[PDB]
């Protein structure tokens, strides 16, 4: 997260970090048994670390559990990342506590300028690279979905929103994929791509989650 302050410690109970020898990407505790999160963050082994804020100290509230079944959107295009969705699987469920909690699917998809929250342990600098201890956050709105096609021209599916600044300055980067974009109490995004990072009228895109909520039921039921 570029431009983005330091989380109050467990205020993101939803988030977090997975692991394969180090953090990669983020995702979303959405069930006490699953996690949602970027297809582009795919590997065929993953431990998920869930009441994370140090990812470098064992603070005593992280819950460390392997994932059992990761299961990609069918329609994920590797090139475009359309779809770019995922599920994750706990190999045992999740205690929920005030650290470890579960986040809301969407009623509805987000209006523009709905303010969200998102967060990672991704890259904080725009010129170089910084990866942080601590969880950031980053406030900000929903962006017309006119702003977002007119900023990337023939690239924004129907799955993708951007959430953002067109100023610059302030934006998710490399490490953040996978992980949340809440708006109301509700996973509205998951951190995809955007061209470098923070830069003026390039602002992040997101998978559009609402779009996702019968896959992730049926996901769920399936397995
Ligand atoms: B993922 O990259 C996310 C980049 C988001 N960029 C942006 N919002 N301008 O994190 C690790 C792998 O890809
Ligand atoms: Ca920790």
């Amino acid at each position: 997260i570029v431009g983005g302050y330091t989380c109050a410690a467990n205020s993101i109970p939803y988030q977090v970090s997975l692991n394969s020898g180090s953090h990669f990407c983020g995702g979303s505790l959405i069930n006490s048994q699953w996690v949602v999160s970027a297809a582009h963050c795919y590997k065929s082994r993953i431990q998920v670390r869930l009441g994370e804020h140090n990812i470098d100290v064992l603070e005593g509230n992280e819950q460390f559990i392997n994932a059992a079944k990761i299961i990609t959107h069918p329609n994920f295009n590797g090139n475009t990342l359309d779809n770019d969705i995922m599920l994750i699987k706990l190999s045992s469920p999740a205690t929920l506590n005030s650290r470890v909690a579960t986040v809301s699917l969407p009623r509805s998809c987000a209006a523009a300028g709905t303010e969200c929250l998102i967060s990672g342990w991704g890259n904080t600098k725009s010129s170089g690279s910084s990866y942080p201890s601590l969880l950031q956050c980053l406030k900000a709105p929903v962006l017309s979905d006119s702003s977002c096609k007119s900023s990337y021209p023939g690239q924004i599916t129907g799955n993708m929103i951007c959430v953002g600044f067109l100023e610059g300055g302030k934006d998710s980067c490399q490490g953040d994929s996978g992980g949340p974009v809440v708006c109301n109490g509700q996973l509205q995004g998951i951190v995809s791509w955007g061209y470098g990072c923070a830069q003026k009228n390039k602002p992040g895109v997101y998978t559009k989650v609402c779009n996702y909520v019968n896959w992730i039921q049926q996901t769920i039921a399936a397995n």
